[PDB]
């Protein structure tokens, strides 16, 4: 019987009682990055995320940083892959940046061959020391242009452009990577660049940020999320039409949460708790494994919810063949309002829910995951037992799918300092306490889970926090980004893999 | 009779002998700046200089810099008008960002209206302090979509883009602008950004530098000349037959530089020389005084240069009202070959012209201009006499046009400390030096010149050289940017205005 543990001190990190050799000899060890994040933009076109951070800098991060250099991955992609050596990694996630291959946005405007190149030669490399690519092809990037000709995936030409961009990944690198994500956390750009405007591209209602260049938060996310389904549905069956012959898998990445009422006892907290499954992973899963979004999305978003025709339906019913879920924290729901006829309101209305991290009676759901120095009433808390949750709902809920961990870490303070840094057990805790509840997940629920990928490799820019948080298991300099080095945690992730 | 001097030492920097009551009393003196090299891209879209060095880095500086912040006149505006108003300037000459006020570069897919508003109050708060604005449409930062979407001035779509931009901005500024500028330094685009690659968008022939992402160096500054005439010279048509009303004038932007033979009793060199002239002004010039190339340009490029239809040549043929003249050296030519089959031939070397500083009995032709410090031979010198050379040839091959210098300036080191940047005896050198000729040749040759813009105003990103030199009369910190300190130059610049 395996018992984990919930709550701060956490004794996971003995790789005595946790190890790779807990779980089945085939599951897959290793850590993520995204190409925006590490690579710089030396070699690349510019991109959606270049454009935010460029135009809207004070959201890009507090210290205003981005990813023009960053841990210059470009230059220094062998000591990545050297990283990978040190721990044993089985598995590497990293993404193509769709600006660094073709610059122009649609391929019939030509390739950059040195860009493919590049990726090219992180694939060998990887391959030759006996690590996994699993490739996403689309991190958020999205070549600017295509923003600025049509906004992109506010506009069906989305998915054709996509498609194409695809095909031409499939061909380069599809005869040595077998496993590829399509797009990365569904839920995060309909919400985060056309919701809220925090993420790129920055498009909301003018009450809900007058900062923002055009957009309707309550409309949009619905119009994006659409067609992020159709262009990935799209992809995928390209993928398995048209390249079945390299014997890989794709499927989509979901970022997951799981949800808890913040009071167990009131009806209406649960409802809401059932709502925010159905609004958060449904709108996505629901398509995925049914051809419809949930009934719920479809009674409140009424005439703002796109409908799929026939086609489109069995396109994007059943488009994965396995699922990359990223997971990182568990929140309480409870009852709020939903005003659709207000300036302000927002998709993320819809599902008539607050989240918090304290339930009613006061209980914080875990240890602290990120603080907020401005509001400390809004710190983020961590949730193990979440892993497991999810794990089983999915293989209830969604019919049993093959499934990789595609991110799972914590951050600590950029204020800190080097020795700080590196002294990182916060992440040791956060990482074995996750990995106790897989394994545990995985033997109870009989969960297909294959494989698992730590956010970060090293140290990188963080999206809507520059350069003001650290994800790595290995540690960069800004000063001198050329070297990446293991931190406590990364030491630790080596005995567990190799114990 | 007025005597100027073409050697060091100087004596015109005394104000008791050269000062602006030595100019009719209408001459406007001021200083110039351009968008990318000044605002910071808070607030814009992207552009091919924003492109360019990122994708380049090397070739943006050699301290890799660029426009990303720079002296942040978004937020500093003001302090540029209170250097004008230090100076008791007439006129400031500055660029609009096509990319602050239509992010997407073509019109039909909106507009940015608080990047209108930056220039609105720019504008009034230049003319409630008395300064002229001289505005140039396009200094270079092509918004990048349209770089995407059709490589920008190598297709005529740029064409009607352009013309919906100024038409934008002749509605929404031109009640209070009175001098335009359309594209800037005809010659620069073409031969930099298509030839040699040095500029942005970075193209050429593969052997020509096997970074460039695409291009033919012997192709395409003739192209990109061609739509650039034809593109200010729709502008134009536009401005006089629809913004007539609005009582100002617009012209092209040339560089300019004077020829001497390298070896003045030598006929190659001789004929060299006269070639310069034609390939390097006339180039622009043919085409705006008579509707067609140079006849020697006709001859030598043959099928590669471009032909105007009636309809153009008449549009493009007395296409201004007044020309912006910017001149910073002259250069010696000698005779070079023209290896037209080459695969590393460059439209320059069209000219049949090499240029040096140096003529053939080792006579440097004036003072110092720019420290080439990875190779002194290629050490750029100045030569004051130039601009009375420049001035009475524009009289008297182009038909007296009514001229505004636009630029003129000189660079220090950007490795020398505050204090030494703050002592620059050298620029006040420079400025005096040509300012007595210009007054010369005005005098002497009865040339229509009434107006003198020094670059620049402030500190700034230098196009290829990032931060590492500095042209401004007044200085920026760049660990903090808010103020702009007049420098010695600024200081003499103050009392040759007011004396
Ligand atoms: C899995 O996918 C299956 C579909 O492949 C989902 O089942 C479908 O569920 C929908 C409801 O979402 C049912 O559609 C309703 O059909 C009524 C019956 O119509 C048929 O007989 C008529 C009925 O009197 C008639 O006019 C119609 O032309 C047919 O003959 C409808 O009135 C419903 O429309 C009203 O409600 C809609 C909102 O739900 C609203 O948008 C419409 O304006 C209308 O007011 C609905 O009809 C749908 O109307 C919209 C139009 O775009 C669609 O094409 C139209 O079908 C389907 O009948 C049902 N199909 C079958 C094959 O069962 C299934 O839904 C789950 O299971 C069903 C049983 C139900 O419990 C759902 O609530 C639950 O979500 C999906 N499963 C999951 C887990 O999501
Ligand atoms: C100012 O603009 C005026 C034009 O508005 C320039 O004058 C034009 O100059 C061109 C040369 O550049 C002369 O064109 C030549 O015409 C010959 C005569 O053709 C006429 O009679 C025929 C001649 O036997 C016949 O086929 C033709 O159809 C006409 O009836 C031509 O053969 C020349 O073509 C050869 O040379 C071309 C290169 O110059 C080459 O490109 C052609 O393939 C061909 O081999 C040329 O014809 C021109 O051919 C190209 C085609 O695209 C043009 O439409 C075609 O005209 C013009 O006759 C002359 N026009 C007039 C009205 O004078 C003027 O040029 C300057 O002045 C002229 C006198 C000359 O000295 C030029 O060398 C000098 O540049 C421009 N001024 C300035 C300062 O540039
Ligand atoms: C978890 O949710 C449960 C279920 O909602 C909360 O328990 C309920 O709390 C209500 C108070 O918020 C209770 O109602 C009150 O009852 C007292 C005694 O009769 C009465 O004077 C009140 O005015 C009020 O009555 C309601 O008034 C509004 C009407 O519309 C409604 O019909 C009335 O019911 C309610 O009885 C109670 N329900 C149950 C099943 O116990 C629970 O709140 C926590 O426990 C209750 C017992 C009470 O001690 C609260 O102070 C305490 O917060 C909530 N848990 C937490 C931790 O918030
Ligand atoms: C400025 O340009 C002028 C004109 O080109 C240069 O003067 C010319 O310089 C040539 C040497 O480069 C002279 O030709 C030479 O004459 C000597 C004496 O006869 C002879 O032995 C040579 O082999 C050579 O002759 C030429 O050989 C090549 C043949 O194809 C051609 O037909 C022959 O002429 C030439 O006479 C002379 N021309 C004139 C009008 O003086 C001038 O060069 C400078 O001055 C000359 C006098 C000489 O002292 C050169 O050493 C000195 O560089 C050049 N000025 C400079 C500073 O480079
Ligand atoms: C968001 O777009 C929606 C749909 O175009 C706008 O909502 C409509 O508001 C129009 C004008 O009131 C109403 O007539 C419709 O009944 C509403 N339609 C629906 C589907 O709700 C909404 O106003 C726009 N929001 C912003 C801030 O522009
Ligand atoms: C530049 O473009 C020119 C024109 O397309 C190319 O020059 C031609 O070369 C083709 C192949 O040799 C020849 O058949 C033509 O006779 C040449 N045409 C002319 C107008 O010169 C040139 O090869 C391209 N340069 C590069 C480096 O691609
Ligand atoms: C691995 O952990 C298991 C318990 O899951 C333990 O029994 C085994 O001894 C550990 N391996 C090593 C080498 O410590
Ligand atoms: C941040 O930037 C936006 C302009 O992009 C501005 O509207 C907002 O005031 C700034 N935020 C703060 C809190 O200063
Ligand atoms: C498959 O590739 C072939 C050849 O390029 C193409 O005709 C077909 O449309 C592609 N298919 C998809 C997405 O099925
Ligand atoms: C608009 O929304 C903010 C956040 O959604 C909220 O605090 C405020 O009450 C809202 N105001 C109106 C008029 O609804
Ligand atoms: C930067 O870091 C690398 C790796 O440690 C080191 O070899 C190099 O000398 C360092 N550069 C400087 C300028 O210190
Ligand atoms: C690498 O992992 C394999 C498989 O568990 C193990 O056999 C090998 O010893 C490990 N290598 C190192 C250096 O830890
Ligand atoms: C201005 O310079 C002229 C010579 O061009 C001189 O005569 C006049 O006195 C000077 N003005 C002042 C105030 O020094
Ligand atoms: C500068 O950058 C380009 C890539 O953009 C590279 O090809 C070239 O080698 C670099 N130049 C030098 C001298 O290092
Ligand atoms: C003038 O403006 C009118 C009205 O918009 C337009 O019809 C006409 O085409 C424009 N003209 C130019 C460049 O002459
Ligand atoms: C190519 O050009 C470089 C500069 O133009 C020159 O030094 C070299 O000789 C040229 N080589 C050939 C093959 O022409
Ligand atoms: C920056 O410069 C401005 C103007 O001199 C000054 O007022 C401000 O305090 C300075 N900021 C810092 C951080 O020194
Ligand atoms: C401004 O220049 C005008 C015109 O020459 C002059 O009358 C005025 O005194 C000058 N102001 C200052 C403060 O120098
Ligand atoms: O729950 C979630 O986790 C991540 C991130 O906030 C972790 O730092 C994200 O992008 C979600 O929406
Ligand atoms: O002659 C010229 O002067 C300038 C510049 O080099 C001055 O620094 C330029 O852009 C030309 O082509
Ligand atoms: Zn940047």
């Amino acid at each position: 019987e395996i018992t984990c543990q919930e709550n701060l001190p956490f004794t996971c990190g003995n790789t005595d009682a946790l190890n790779s050799s807990s779980f089945s000899s085939d599951f897959i060890f290793g850590v993520a990055s995204s190409a925006y994040q590490i690579e710089g933009t030396i070699g690349r076109g510019l991109n959606i995320w270049d454009g935010f951070t460029h135009r809207y800098p004070n959201k890009s991060g507090p210290d205003h940083g981005n990813g023009d250099t960053t841990c210059d991955s470009f230059s220094y992609w062998q000591k990545d892959i050297d990283v990978l050596d040190e721990l044993n990694a089985t598995g590497y996630r990293f993404s193509i940046a769709w600006s660094r291959i073709i610059p122009r946005g649609k391929r019939s405007r030509g390739v950059n061959e040195k860009g493919i190149d590049y990726y090219h030669g992180l694939i060998s490399g990887l391959i030759k020391k006996g690590i996994t690519p699993f490739v996403t092809l689309f991190h958020w990037d999205l070549p600017q242009t295509l923003q600025d000709e049509y906004e992109g995936f506010l506009d069906p030409q989305i998915i054709d452009d996509f498609k194409d961009y695809a095909d031409l990944c499939f061909e380069e690198f599809g005869d040595s990577v077998k496993y590829w994500l399509t797009i990365n956390q569904l839920y995060s750009v309909p919400t985060r660049g056309y919701g809220s405007a925090l993420d790129a591209p920055g498009r909301c209602s003018p009450t809900v940020d007058p900062s923002c260049y055009a957009g309707n938060s309550s409309t949009e996310p619905y119009i994006v999320a659409h067609h992020q389904l159709l262009a990935h549905a799209k992809v995928v069956d390209l993928y398995r039409k048209n390249y079945t012959h390299q014997g890989g898998k794709i499927g989509p990445t979901m970022i997951t949460r799981w949800f808890l009422p913040y009071n167990d006892t009131d009806r209406h907290s649960i409802a809401a708790t059932e709502r925010m499954k159905e609004f958060f992973l449904g709108w996505f899963m629901g398509p995925l494994t049914n051809g419809t979004y949930p009934q719920i999305m479809i009674d409140t978003v009424g005439e703002r919810l796109p409908s799929f025709s026939p086609e489109e339906s069995n396109l994007v019913k059943g488009s994965y063949d396995f699922l990359g879920l990223n997971y990182y924290f568990t929140q309480y729901a409870q009852p709020s309002p939903n005003p659709v006829n207000s300036t302000n309101h927002t998709a993320m209305m819809d599902a008539g829910a607050k989240l918090t991290y304290i339930n009613a009676s006061g209980h914080y759901i875990g240890p602290l995951f990120e603080k907020d120095k401005a509001d400390s009433t809004d710190n983020i808390y961590y949730y193990p037992k979440g892993i497991y949750s999810v794990m089983d709902y999915f293989k209830n809920k969604y019919y049993n799918p093959l499934i990789y961990v595609t991110e799972n870490g914590i951050s600590t303070p950029g204020d800190e300092n080097r020795n700080q840094s590196m002294l990182d057990y916060t992440r040791i805790d956060y990482l074995c306490s996750h990995l106790c509840f897989l394994n545990k997940v995985i033997k109870e629920k009989d969960v297909n889970v294959k494989g698992y990928l730590a956010w970060a490799l090293g140290d990188n820019y963080e999206f809507n926090k520059g350069f003001t948080v650290r994800f790595g298991l290995s540690y960069i300099d800004w000063n001198n980004v050329t070297d990446r080095d293991l931190k406590k945690s990364g030491q630790w992730y080596q005995s567990f893999i190799s114990p």
